């Protein structure tokens, strides 16, 4: 929109309530319902039911809980400015690219250091709940990416201002239209840079986690589901979600949900 091109100072703090906006309208579920369910805690016997289920049930439950989680990350790109006004391929690219990395950052707000549990299911369970996945190491290098986060005590509007910016990266492999991609990236990066100044905040920036690591726990992933779609290509065939499939197993929902 406006913020394809130069942006006032009055510009940016208006934007700054916009992605704030967008993202209160579309995160899943509220910090203050995550937060005060945090007493409620699977049971060791409910832990174990979790880890004797099948590997292929387990990796269906969570593909469609991934999924449910994507929807909304879909929803918030389409309330952020300039995103519609950008060209559907690199809609798709960007989303193809940034909706795992999304959803990977929004996950802390669901994730309690105190016990290093995480919100699955309608309670909080541990890393071990999901040992009938068979990518622990995944599963561990997600929950510490959760535990690095929560050290940073975002707040919910710096976690909007830095969603904003996973998504809307100029760098991703197949835009079309790159240079308007980079200015939409520079108005949220002075946004986000605004209101960490504003708010005396700026000592996270240092903080925040390396480019490549978002990258890395998303390869992990996509790694992860090639080994498991080998051992059980029906179940990916019959049972996993269209949306999951179009995004991390090559071959349209999301030209749907984009309109
Ligand atoms: C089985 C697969 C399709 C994925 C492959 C391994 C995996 C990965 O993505 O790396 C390991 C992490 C998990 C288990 C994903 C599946 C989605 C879930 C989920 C977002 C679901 C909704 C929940 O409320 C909560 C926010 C707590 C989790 C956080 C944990 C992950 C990201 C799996």
């Amino acid at each position: 929109n406006l913020y394809f091109q130069g942006a006032s100072l009055t510009e940016i703090e208006h934007l700054v309530q916009s992605v704030c906006k967008s993202y209160r309208e579309t995160c899943q579920l509220r910090l203050e319902d995550l937060l005060r369910q945090r007493s409620n805690i699977f049971s060791r016997e409910e832990v174990t039911g979790y880890q004797r289920k099948s590997m292929w049930e387990m990796w269906e439950r969570c593909a469609h809980h991934l999924t449910e989680a994507i929807q909304y990350v879909v929803e918030f790109a389409k309330r952020l400015s300039g995103f519609m006004e950008l060209c559907q391929n690199d809609q798709i690219v960007l989303l193809k690219a940034g909706a795992m990395e999304v959803v990977l950052v929004r996950m802390c707000r669901a994730y309690n250091a105190d016990n290093r549990t995480v919100f699955f299911e309608g309670k909080y369970g541990g890393m071990e709940l999901f040992r009938a996945l068979g990518c622990s190491e995944l599963i561990s290098s997600i929950f510490d990416f959760s535990h690095s986060l929560s050290a940073l005590h975002f707040s919910e509007d710096e976690i909007a201002l830095y969603t904003a910016l996973v998504l809307i990266n100029a760098h991703r492999p197949g835009l079309q239209e790159k240079r308007k991609v980079e200015q939409l990236q520079y108005n949220l990066e002075l946004a986000f840079h605004h209101h960490l100044c504003k708010t005396h905040r700026q000592s996270i920036l240092a903080k925040l986690p390396p480019k490549g690591k978002l990258r890395s726990l998303c390869s992990q992933h996509v790694e992860r589901l090639q080994i498991f779609q080998h051992l059980h290509p029906i179940v990916v065939q019959a049972a996993f979600p269209p949306l999951y499939k179009e995004l991390f197993s090559g071959g349209k929902i999301l030209h749907r949900l984009l309109q």
